[PDB]
């Protein structure tokens, strides 16, 4: 059995806006969640993402290939430890957000290794920076199948001089929410399902934005809880922006679908 055969790239999950339905989007998010988790670490019915410490590099990333009606394709790279986009490939070029630390900087050298042209943005992929570059808040950027179709084209046309940085940043904001944040939250997945079901494009309201902002804090609160009870409340927001507190994991079980690993399971 002399000659060894190796895999040549990370797992790929495909989604196209051309013919997208509630069902095809649901199947896509379900498959992304299935690739992000082992299903062996589930706490209070909420799957936990793999622990970064000691994670083999061939387990570190998954690829999401997006296509639209123009058959333009871009491939996003997601870090399985936090479900978040670290960069993307369009044709012969790959673009990475500035890594948050040297560990992540090392990991992304393993991505898209056959690509001819590699680039790193000086800015990270966090919403605060992307909003500044886009000149627009998440609150003012429409989401839906139409926005996603446009975002795919903008990412694709960045290499050949079409797309400018403000539009690129806006397009990242769209992709990250419709893929990463939907994978993280059944609530945000459901918001996107409703937009697709009724052919709507609307910006996310404060309940979505505050969940996105609070995902890391919710993961810590749940994993360090006492039988699901938080030592201190987490403050979230309703659709109209009014604040409210969550004291226990039970109300979050239909809301959050994935958590970043914080500590070992019991
Ligand atoms: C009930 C709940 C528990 C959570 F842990 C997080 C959220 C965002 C919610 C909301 C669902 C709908 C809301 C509205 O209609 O304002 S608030
Ligand atoms: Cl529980
Ligand atoms: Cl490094
Ligand atoms: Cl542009
Ligand atoms: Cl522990
Ligand atoms: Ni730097
Ligand atoms: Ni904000
Ligand atoms: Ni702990
Ligand atoms: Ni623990």
């Amino acid at each position: 059995s002399n000659a060894m055969i190796f895999p040549k790239q990370y797992p790929i999950i495909n989604f196209t806006t051309a013919g997208a339905t509630v069902q095809s989007y649901t199947n896509f998010i379900r498959a992304v969640r299935g690739r992000l988790t082992t299903g062996a670490d589930v706490r209070h019915e909420i799957p936990v993402l793999p622990n970064r410490v000691g994670l083999p590099i061939n387990q570190r990333f998954i690829l999401v290939e997006l296509s639209n009606h123009a058959e333009l394709s871009v491939t996003l790279a997601l870090d399985v430890t936090n479900a978040y986009v670290v960069g993307y490939r369009a044709g012969n070029s790959a673009y990475f957000f500035h890594p948050d630390n040297q560990e992540d900087a090392e990991a992304i050298t393993h991505l898209f290794t056959d690509v001819q042209n590699r680039y790193t943005f000086a800015f990270g992929g966090n919403y605060d920076r992307l909003e500044q570059l886009a000149g627009n808040l998440r609150e003012n950027i429409e989401l839906g199948n139409g926005p996603l179709e446009e975002a795919i084209s903008a990412l694709y046309y960045y290499s050949t001089g079409g797309t400018q940085l403000p539009t690129l940043a806006r397009s990242f904001i769209i992709c990250i929410q419709m893929i990463s944040e939907a994978a993280r939250f059944q609530y945000i997945e459901g918001e996107m399902r409703t937009r697709i079901r009724y052919n709507r494009r609307s910006a996310p309201d404060p309940s979505v934005i505050t969940l996105e902002n609070s995902w890391g804090r919710l993961s810590t609160a749940i994993q360090e809880s006492n039988q699901g009870a938080f030592a201190s409340p987490i403050q979230l927001q309703r659709r109209n922006g009014s604040k409210f507190s969550v004291y226990d994991v039970s109300i979050l079980i239909p809301i959050i679908a994935l958590m970043v690993y914080r500590c070992a399971p019991p």
